[PDB]
């Protein structure tokens, strides 16, 4: 008959979720309950309100009654699950906190930025941009205050893409990163050197600085680090981030040894009858086969999927992610799939690797750009281990790739693949069948 | 020890493979014959030099002398093979004999001429080489041409179409078929090509043009309908392969008309290869042999020949018939088999068609895509999928690797595809595509 269904959190996984739940079950009875006044939003639309490209309600995908009234969803705002246990959950809604019954519960409940603990994190004008009210505030602190030197903390890309908001609205912009390099977790040197090229001319890039202090009035107005100091009148947290598991603890639920929350191709966690999906959750690496997390989007998505599929009885398997990402600064566009040769030498992978340039279009055809591709291949089975890309037109080259990962092709495979050709859209050597033939399978 | 081996045809294919043998052979002597002045040439780029994009010296990658010179090619140009027998080449001023070891036919194919009258006026042009852009650029400086008219609705009456269009002239499109591309396409994804083509040709469906008159020069075209004024002519109405030197050395010719092959490019005649327009290939899904002449197979079975004739066995898997053009700014592929050639190959096909955006709402500049599925119902497998719109190619070469690898609808689903604002939306329209369908079980 029927049950009861939670869901904690109103992102891409919460909704991806409960749509899929109560498209199989109609009967039964599905909650959300969600934090902030937004549903069915994207952060990673910020940096481009921020900058201006959007306005602020463009943010939700569709209105809080198409999952209400027309999809049937029992939507809670402004409603924050305090306390969870076995079958309970504790909820504060109208300022009044209430209890409810589940049979089935969804940890669907992201991952919030780090806090670096340095003094003045907490004056006026310092920000972290993670959900849409930061962007709110954000915009607000500007028509109030008067900002032109801005200050990030942290190279990875949220740090880069909301360099380039502030950049792009000729904000004078420094960057302070820790290492050695921008993006230096996710990729090699020779592909992130080329977006630092062009990063170093419209930003002030700090390498290998620690910040140890936010100085300020009533609110922020400079920044110091171990290095120099730097006038500020807004700073903008993006130190990494991490996933919310205070209440899957309270319920004895297994952490991975990533940090978040453990579960298998279910999307089921220790638990009986407990999921996790979206930037909360931990899942399996397509190649490596180790548990890992990446808190991106379309993976999020698909977790809420499956796990919707199997609350309803439908048997559905997440095969897991290649840790496909990209972004853009100004006209510099970076992306990767699969591992890096840093990551695959971690894995103990015996590795050949190639790093080539190419251009966008043959020379008879004009406005051809140039494209850098990196690859890793594991010299045991000729199988691509990973691609990185960067400069323009990249998107057909990692998401093409992508597909041959997940099947595992080799250099040949890829070699031989009938990729498309006409001048208007690329060269007649696909820069990624040149790639393949650089390396050139053997044994 | 050492070995002759003789090409003919100095394009994509005839290059691939010359560059290929010498590599793998340096001590081999590797000649080419090129009938033009013309190699390592795109006849891909013509409609826009046509257009005027590009200068016509852009059609040719590296000067001859790195062949010759660099790699050690001994390319020899405006040079006609004439007469081909076993272990023999005639080539033509003089007219001289030349032994070979291995040969390969890289010969390309040539426009299939209508037998109308006054097809031989000056003004009436086939796109088919280098040489027949030069034509079409010096003619029009030397008379004045305002009304053009294309004859065929084949890619290549399209992008000539556009190349007219896009310098002012008054373009008038003749098409056999109820629609154009119709041999390559179903109508849900080429009727989107035409609304936009309407608008800037006068498009004429279903006409079989009768004559081409004028005195010395081309000045009007009757078919069975009406009469259009016209200075200029494009003839395009297919492509047929040249295969009358095969034919001379008994070469066996395949079903489609192209000369027969297998997966190491062989012919049926011992140490005789074929690549590129003049060979028919393998199709990936079906298996049937089929004719696809497109360059990057092209390029690819050219190489393929050299590393087999160099004692380095390696095997061609076939096509996935992928192809991609535009016109203006409707960009319109496909990869694998449209429903009607599925239905033709008697597979039990679903199929979908939807419409989705390249961004999403809240990243402006997004556009609209469509994009049409079709599956076989008894393994979930992806038979094609065709594309029309804006920013295809990343659908179109992504679902051409699933197709390589025999995805299904629930593999597609689940790939891990890139998102991020700038890039498309975050469920990419091919995994909606994907999504439509449903994996179904019994
Ligand atoms: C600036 C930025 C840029 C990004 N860019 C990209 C990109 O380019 N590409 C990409 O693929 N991904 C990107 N991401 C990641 C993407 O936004 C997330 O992966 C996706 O939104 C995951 O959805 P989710 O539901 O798992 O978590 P989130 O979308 O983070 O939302 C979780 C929700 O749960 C709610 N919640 C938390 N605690 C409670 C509680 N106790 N009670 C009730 N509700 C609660 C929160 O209010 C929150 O709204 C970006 C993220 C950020 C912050
Ligand atoms: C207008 C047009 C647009 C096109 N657009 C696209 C597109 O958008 N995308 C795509 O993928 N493909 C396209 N193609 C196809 C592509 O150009 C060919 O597939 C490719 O050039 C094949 O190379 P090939 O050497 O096999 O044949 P070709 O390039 O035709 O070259 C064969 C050569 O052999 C020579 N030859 C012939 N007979 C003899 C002889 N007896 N002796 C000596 N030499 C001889 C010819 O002079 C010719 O130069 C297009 C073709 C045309 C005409
Ligand atoms: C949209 C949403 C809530 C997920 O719910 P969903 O209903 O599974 O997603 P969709 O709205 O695409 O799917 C609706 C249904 O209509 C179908 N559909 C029909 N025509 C379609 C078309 N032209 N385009 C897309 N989908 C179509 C879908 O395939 C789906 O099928 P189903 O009925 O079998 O489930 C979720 O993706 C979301 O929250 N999106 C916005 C926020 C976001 O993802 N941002 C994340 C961080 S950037
Ligand atoms: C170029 C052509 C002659 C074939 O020659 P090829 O040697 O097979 O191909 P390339 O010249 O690109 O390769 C040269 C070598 O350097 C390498 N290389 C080429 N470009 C490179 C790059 N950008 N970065 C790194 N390495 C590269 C290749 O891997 C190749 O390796 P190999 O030494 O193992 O052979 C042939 O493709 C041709 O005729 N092209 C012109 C025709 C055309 O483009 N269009 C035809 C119809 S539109």
């Amino acid at each position: 008959m029927k049950k009861k269904v939670v869901i904690i959190g109103g992102g891409a996984a919460g909704m991806s979720a409960a749509s899929r739940v109560k498209r199989l079950k109609p009967e039964w009875d599905v909650k959300v309950f969600e934090a902030t006044e937004w549903v069915s939003h994207a952060p990673c639309g910020i940096p481009y309100v921020v900058e201006g490209l959007s306005t602020p309600d463009k943010l939700m995908a569709a209105g809080p009654e198409v999952f209400i009234k027309k999809r049937g969803i029992d939507l809670h705002l402004n409603a924050e699950v305090i306390e969870v246990d076995t079958g309970y959950v504790r909820v504060r809604e109208n300022g009044g906190e209430k209890s409810y019954e589940w049979d089935y519960l969804v940890f669907a409940n992201g991952a919030s930025p780090q806090v670096p603990a340095i003094e003045g994190v907490n004056l006026k004008g310092v920000f972290t941009a993670d959900l849409p009210p930061d962007a709110l505030a954000i915009r607000e602190y500007m028509e109030k205050y008067k900002v032109e030197n801005v200050v990030i903390i942290g190279g990875g890309y949220i740090g880069i893409e909301m360099a380039e908001a502030f950049a792009a609205q000729g904000k004078n912009v420094t960057m302070i990163v820790r290492g050695e390099r921008v993006l230096r977790r996710s990729f090699d040197k020779e592909v992130t050197d080329i977006l630092e090229e062009k990063l170093k001319k419209h930003v002030n890039l700090r390498l290998q600085e620690i910040t140890m202090k936010i100085e300020g009035e009533e609110r922020v107005e400079k920044v110091v680090t171990d290095a120099g100091e730097y006038k500020a009148e807004l700073v903008i947290l993006a130190t990494g981030i991490k996933p919310n598991i205070e209440l899957a603890k309270q319920l004895g639920v297994r952490i991975g040894e990533t940090g978040a929350i453990w579960t298998n191709e279910k999307m089921q966690t220790s638990v009986e009858n407990v999921y996790a999906a979206g930037d909360v959750a931990e899942t399996r690496h397509v190649i490596t086969g180790r548990r890992v997390w990446v808190p991106l989007a379309p993976a999020g998505n698909k977790m809420g999927y499956v796990a919707g599929s199997n609350i309803a009885g439908k048997e559905l398997h997440f095969p897991g992610v290649l840790g496909t990402a990209v972004t853009k600064f100004m006209d510099v566009e970076i992306g990767k799939t699969g591992l890096t040769e840093m990551e695959a030498l971690k894995e103990g992978y015996d590795v050949r690797t190639a790093f080539i340039k190419a251009s966008t279009r043959p020379a008879y055809y004009p406005g051809g750009r140039e494209i850098w591709l990196k690859g890793v291949v594991d010299n045991e089975t000729n199988r691509l281990l990973g691609v990185q890309v960067v400069g323009s037109d990249i998107l057909p080259r990692i998401d093409t790739a992508a597909a041959m990962l997940m099947a595992g092709f080799t250099t040949k495979d890829a070699f031989f693949t009938d990729l498309a050709y006409a001048p208007p859209f690329a060269p007649v050597w696909d820069p990624l069948i040149v790639l393949a033939r650089v390396l050139k399978f053997l044994e």
